[PDB]
């Protein structure tokens, strides 16, 4: 039963290694323990210089082979055992005690809290690579999660943890329960305890918020690279690691309108969708406090019809209008001379049949207004046509988060620009 | 089969890697070809949709293993090609042509030249890590060469590029070479060209405007990580990856006296020995300004004589100052009530601990110049706080090279430096010891 | 499941092929833990893949280095640990897999597999005897299950079993460590399963492969000196001598309170030793009897005869009596009044500085010797001048030297008195022949 | 309880004090734990109180004992270790709890107290560099505190300390001790206490002075060649050497890749290499001048001439080039063209296997060497017809003075441009050091 210690989450400026590495030792003189970093810490570690706790660097070197950074090579032992910083080895055998649990129950990840002032507690998690969201909640069937919140030592197969794409990336409590249990994988919460170190790390006030920090800084890091833009958790509180007012939007210019993230086999990310719902809510509420006739057209009226909402793959927001309405909007008025950006920071342009009004200078999400006008009972533009008593009148219809108007009868309408059954089958990306 | 033809330079904005793929494929239909690409290619590549062309994702995914970021799965023989984009297979047998040039020869690596705008040129290249430098140079031995600038296919061993740490790692132009050179790996430029695209890619001014931007910030973040911080050309031209003015110092906070970079077995930053080197010389041009006598002492004075510069491995500067003089210059004057940024930047310091003045590179970067009041009291001068020597070695003063500039040294400074370092310092140097280090701490 | 480390000892650093035996299994498996062991860093380079899972531990000593540095337990992280010699290659996948699964089903603490050299390993047994410095071999009785390895081959066994012994490593492997799992009791079960030898094998040359036997032989008879091996034997009689002979020392030097070093050690005389003291009574006894002296077994020689017809275990020399009227018959004997006196045959007779006896030794370099104690009759009763401190040292009647009777000791038929029962009980006590002891009960028995 | 387990390993079996010494602490205190080491069981028999607290570890593999048996860390089970000397006796009580004091309440890793034999420990200072296998004593500048002790002390540390060393017990403990110690940069403070001496101390005679000093010595030069220490210095001099010379081969053997053995050691040259490689190149020059054959320092030789003086630390031979057409002048030269030559100081004069050069070696066995590099004016410029990059006859025209090795020897005039031709710019200024994480990567 032999099971090496990795060490993975500790701060270098302020950490409690040194203890946690001696007290394995003092419980196993030749314990296999490996602490992994990206460079070297600095102020030193000052480990036993001994062959079995070896110091393994993860970040590429020009004067270090290939093997070098990857952990594997560094663990010999069938199973390996994460430990947090803060926490010691004080009674013996507990990893012996963790190996027992983990071939005898049905989890391939066991864990034991450590008496912290944070110790792990069980978590539900649900990831959606598809709509970069992951989901946490309370843990229905604990002690078995799917995830963990807080200190904890976590024992698994080397053969489970090294397999994985990202096994050691920061913070591991973040990465590691994303890719478990997007495999399926539980993690059982052992009723084991560690004990925390007798002179724990972020003493003062200072350091702590120096490592929340760094620590906060990791976390968007790995979520941006894997492709996590957004942490949703039971009881309505939203994480977002996407675009924004500020930035770019997510996938850029589209080509033969398919957007890349379409090519990655993924839909809309959320903070696109989200930004085009405020987009859509700012306009509609500049419409109409200038009096100007709108309705949901094309996709938007789909998505309405369908579910209340953007049709979660699609990428823009389209609206028709009344062409002889258009000189009632300061906005539109401003757009054909140039491009308009108001006091919200939206951009409003003309470019020309439709108008467009995008969600910021930078940020190129947006709204598409398309003029119509009645020459005889039709409504037509100049560069397909409708019946005009579909606008006579207009109903309320849930969309994006607010009431928009929609026209009358509009199944049938959306059957007319569509075809039968579009509302129910919906066209799936593949 | 036994080259792998594997792309790695290109630009998803836009490429002409459909063309390269093509070319290949046309000459043998089962030619291997990889892609690599940190995230999916947008616009799409559209390559064919055959078993031996494949686009490798090397970025780590949630839903992936960890072998589909590692290069080497891609690969299954013995040889690899690295072509950029812009390269176009016209003559059948250059593949092998190149093999066979690798196996007669004594070079782990072989190059033939592609026709761009941009053909590749025989280059010297020797890698310091201690003083965390790249010297290039025109090639002494050409066509045998350390490294190659512009468009070359590349081609060795599978099993030589994926042993190295960063086979990848963008620019590939830079990085490989910086990896074999260390090495002492040569590459043997070839008597073969390799023909260019007949639609290149980046034609317009604007699209290879964004394309150097991207190739610029990927080569200094690739430096960086690397810890390679001056780039040469011929000793000249330099380019700069470390600390500045606006910046803190590249090691911080210092330890034990052991500074950061002894732990990584290297010597002081180049960036910040250039730092060390201008606020001596701005300390030592206001100190005889303003009529202060100073003189090299400690570490300073040391390597003035040996090699009259700072001693390679050592972070600040130490000059001697007679304590009657402090009152002459302004900002010794400023520094005894407080802290003192002058008009250049530099701040001077009055240290309460061990009485002496502080002078550091700016508000950011703390290397320092520091600063060592004597009296005389009987013909010896001394101090206050904690070795004092006679007089006159100060009487008179000498001038001394150090750091590009003529200094200030006492007379007899062979003898000054015995006493208070041991006979024979100058000629033992006290180098670095990774060894000890490991074992002492 | 498991997890193995590959250990690799026996090579030589002028000619090996441990890179391509590293490599071999590098290529089943990139993270295979290897551990190769060293005295001292071996030159010319041995090269290995500078990859963390492979390493080199050093045995040696070092001013820079803590204990652990030259503790190879420390190297292995691993249940199980496979010594594999130079030579040997991974060519099939996943037949260290096949030992541990064999190790865990079986009942034997090692399991081996041959190398296909033109050596492969064989089965053999062996019982050790440390009180007698003796390892006898012998044709396994119970094959594939053996006390003992005779060639190459890969032996599996538990870390913890193999790092708790002595001298886990010591050289040569093949002997050094079955003298310790024999005489512990342990078995091993020679697998069939073969590893393939190495394409370019190591000494390909006639003149390298001498200098490595030579080197070889060297290392087996150091570590049999050093773990206390005087004598090997194999059946069919085969005889390996690592101790005494005429032209060294003996092996033990000087004996003060009548108690040799060896005792304290709880060994006996070792065997050597008493091989000499053999010859050397074997040859003084013809001596004697062609120059016409009277002799009669003595002390503890007389006993060892009367119980076993033998050198008493864990004596260290030679008893006779003499009768003091003969000296004059022999030459070595006058020739040793004059002074020390080397013969035809080596054998070394002088005159004592103690108390009036002839001493004779094996040579003049090893001092086994044969001890010559002058009687004579003054009225029926045999006597000398000049007596030791022993119980042993008495005046005893004439009668039972008249007549001398045969009795077999070490391997030839010796002189020794009538009625020698009560010869032995008179100097030694009652049931003195059924009571083996010491020399000296008062410090050790 | 106690906190101290008294250690003696410093004796002899033949004539020790080691039952005086054994039963004097147990005077003071009759738990006191006692352990005495040795490599073989003591002969006599040391007849030790049989009690729980006096044990005999023996340091030898055996066939019938667990690894542990020979691990002196299993037999202490307190936190110090007093490592006591054959010849000391417990008299005043307590001294033992005095040492723990004095150490846990100063800053050195031990302390010690001198015994008043006729060899009381006096306080040293030593340097250790192991990359010239060197150890330099001296008298220490501030003692009580000291790296190094000479003569007989009982010396206390923590068991944790003494036992993580590598060699912890390797005789002489006085020896190896300190050797490991200092190099840690770990102090030892004399105290103001002192031991007193047995009533019947051991090696008594002078035939048993004799006898013991021969075995200490011996096992002093074994422990220093084991341990890589090729000279020991007294205030720099009373040079004591343990590596080659005239009669040895030299230190690393045959060079294969033109990367020496000490270099993979991470050291640089054996200072014993070196020493030969002075005198060879000394005797060298000295033969050429009186023979009439002009020379000069080239390469590596001049490039250590004009940096400090002598050979470069790391470097293995001595390059000189001479005139091709004076090499009739010396008849060793003359000789060396015909055959190899030993010539009437034991020096080896041979003409290159392959190469046209002369090599000079420091006896038949020792084979450090000056190689010679004749060059012949063509036109202003000297060139070799055989390749030791050509270069322009003016510096030749005239040749300089320059300090080498212990003597002044022949170079090219303006020897720092002459270097910067063959080497690069900045040579003399830029010395680097051996890399040998490099090496592990290059081979
Ligand atoms: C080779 C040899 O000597 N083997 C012996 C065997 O003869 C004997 O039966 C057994 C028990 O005494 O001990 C062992
Ligand atoms: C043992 O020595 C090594 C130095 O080689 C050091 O790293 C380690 O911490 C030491 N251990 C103890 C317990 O002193
Ligand atoms: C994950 O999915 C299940 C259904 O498979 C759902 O019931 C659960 O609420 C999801 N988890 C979270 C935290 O939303
Ligand atoms: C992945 O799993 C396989 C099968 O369990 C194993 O052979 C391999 O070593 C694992 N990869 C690692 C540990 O990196
Ligand atoms: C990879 O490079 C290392 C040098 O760090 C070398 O020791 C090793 O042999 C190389 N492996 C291969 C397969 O070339
Ligand atoms: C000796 O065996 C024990 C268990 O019996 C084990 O815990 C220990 O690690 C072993 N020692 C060595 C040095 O392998
Ligand atoms: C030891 O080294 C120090 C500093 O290098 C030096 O001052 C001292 O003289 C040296 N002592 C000896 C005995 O060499
Ligand atoms: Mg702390
Ligand atoms: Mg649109
Ligand atoms: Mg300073
Ligand atoms: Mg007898
Ligand atoms: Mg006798
Ligand atoms: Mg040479
Ligand atoms: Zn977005
Ligand atoms: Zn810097
Ligand atoms: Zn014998
Ligand atoms: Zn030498």
């Amino acid at each position: 039963p032999r099971v090496t210690v990795l060490v993975r989450e500790f701060e270098a400026f302020d950490n409690a290694v040194p203890e946690l590495v001696d007290s394995f030792l003092q419980q196993d003189p030749a314990q296999p323990v490996v602490v992994a970093a990206d460079t070297l810490p600095y102020p030193p570690l000052a480990l036993p210089r001994i062959p079995n706790v070896r110091l393994a660097l993860l970040q590429p070197a020009l004067d270090r082979p290939a093997a070098a950074s990857r952990p594997e090579t560094y663990v010999a032992t069938e199973f390996v055992a994460l430990v947090p910083d803060g926490a010691r080895a004080e009674a013996p055998g507990l990893l012996e005690r963790m190996v027992e649990a983990l071939r005898a129950g049905s989890a391939r990840l066991v864990a034991a809290p450590v008496a912290t002032a944070n110790p792990a507690r069980c978590l539900a998690l649900n990831v959606s690579l598809r709509e970069w969201t992951a989901r946490y909640g309370a843990a229905p069937a604990a002690p078995r999660c799917d995830a963990l919140d807080g200190d904890a030592v976590v024992l698994l197969r080397a053969r489970d943890l090294f397999n994985l794409s990202a096994p050691l990336a920061r913070p591991v409590g973040t990465s590691l329960f994303l890719q478990t249990a997007l495999r399926g994988w539980a993690v059982q919460l052992l009723d084991l305890t560690f004990a925390a170190a007798r002179q724990p790390p972020l003493a003062t006030a200072h350091a702590r918020w120096k490592a929340e920090r760094e620590g906060r800084a990791r976390r968007a890091a790995l979520l941006r690279a894997l492709g996590i833009r957004l942490v949703s958790w039971e009881g309505g509180r939203l994480e977002w690691f996407g675009c924004n007012k500020e930035t770019t939007r997510c996938f850029g210019t589209v080509v033969g309108d398919t957007p890349a993230y379409l090519y990655e086999e993924r839909w809309t990310p959320p903070c696109c969708l989200r930004a085009l719902r405020e987009t859509a809510r700012y306009v509609v509420g500049v419409l109409e406090a200038a009096g100007v006739r709108y309705w949901l057209e094309g996709g938007s009226l789909l998505g309405a019809a369908r579910h209340g909402d953007i049709i979660p793959w699609d990428y823009d927001v389209d609206l028709g209008i009344y062409l002889e309405d258009v000189g009632n909007c300061e906005q539109l008025r401003g757009a054909e001379a140039g491009s308009v950006v108001d006091e919200r920071g939206f951009v409003w342009e003309k470019a020309g049949d439709f108008f467009r009004v995008q969600y910021s200078e930078s940020n190129h999400l947006h709204v598409d207004l398309w003029p119509f006008y009645p020459r005889n009972g039709v409504m037509t533009k100049d560069t397909v046509e409708f019946p005009e008593h579909f606008l006579q009148p207009l109903v309320p219809l849930p969309f994006a988060g607010f009431v928009a108007q929609a026209p009358n009868n509009y199944r049938r309408f959306l059957e007319l620009k569509f075809g039968p059954g579009v509302i129910e089958n919906p066209q799936y990306p593949n």
